[PDB]
Order: C-alpha cells, then structure tokens, then sequence
C-alpha cells in the first residue's frame, strides 16, 4: 500500500471527513472502524477528535486499501494519515471507534486495529467504560 497527498476541506464527524484528493472534492470514510453518529454517545467526541487531529495536520495522506475505493455512496475508502499518524488506528486505541465493516478486499490493517481495540478495552477508554 502506498501513501497519496490531499488537503483538508472539512471535518464531517468521527469516521468522515471531506477531503481534496486529486484536484476533486471527495467525501471520505475510513476503512475498518465504527464511530457513534453525532447524535450518540461519544459522538461529539469522536467528531471532536477526528477533527482535531485532521485540521492540526501539516500533512494528510489518503492511503488505499486492495479492494474497493468508493462505497456505494460514492464515499472514498481509505486510511487516512496525519502527519505520519493514521486517524482510523487513533480513534480506536482511544476507545472512539470500534473496529467494523472488515470486508475481504480492504483488511490490510485488521489486526493492527484489533490490536489497538483489545488495548483500548482493557483500559476501559470511553465507549468501553
Ligand atoms: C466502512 C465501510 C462502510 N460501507 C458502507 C456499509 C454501510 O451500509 P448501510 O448504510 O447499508 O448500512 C454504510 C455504513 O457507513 P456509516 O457507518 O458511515 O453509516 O457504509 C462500505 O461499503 N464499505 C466500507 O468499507
Ligand atoms: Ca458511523
């Protein structure tokens, strides 16, 4: 897998965010992980972090997975990365994402966010408590 530039248009909430990838606005969900929709709890949290960390970033990367690159939505399916940093990865391990929608062709990174789910469970982090 490799790593392409695009620049912040707009946070979204906790799992998307509008992105400019190739010259073209783009709505963005992120590979293998479940945020609460605002209206839920931790929600505003996870909209929260996503934001912070993507509108902090000097650097946004789009990465790729195997399979499918837009959803039926027309939404683009990625890893998304903050100054080196994957936001899908983050959002987990701090208890503000669940690991989800693990389909065949777009797993790449299953066991690393396995990994940072068990370890957000085990320190009960917000939706986990
Ligand atoms: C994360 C992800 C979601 N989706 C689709 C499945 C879900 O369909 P349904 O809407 O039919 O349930 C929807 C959930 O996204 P949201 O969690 O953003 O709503 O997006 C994909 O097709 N591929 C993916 O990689
Ligand atoms: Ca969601």
């Amino acid at each position: 897998l490799h790593k392409e530039p695009a620049t912040l248009i707009k946070a979204i909430d906790g799992d998307t965010v509008k992105l400019m990838y190739k010259g073209q606005p783009m709505t963005f969900r992120l590979l293998l992980v479940d945020t609460p929709e605002f209206n839920e709890k931790y929600g505003p949290e996870a909209s929260a972090f996503t934001k912070k960390m993507v509108e902090n970033a000097k650097k946004i990367e789009v990465e790729f997975d195997k399979g499918q690159r837009t959803d039926k939505y027309g939404r683009g399916l990625a890893y998304i990365y903050a100054d080196g940093k994957m936001v899908n990865e983050a959002l987990v391990r701090q208890g503000l994402a669940k690991v989800a929608y693990v389909y065949k062709g777009n797993n790449t990174h299953e066991q690393l966010l396995r990994k940072a789910e068990a370890q957000a469970m085990k320190e009960k982090l917000n939706i986990w408590s």
